């Protein structure tokens, strides 16, 4: 997965 960050569930989440 290339290099990001979400805002996931606990908190950000990145690949």
């Amino acid at each position: 997965n290339l290099p990001r960050c979400t805002e996931g569930p606990w908190g950000w989440v990145c690949m």
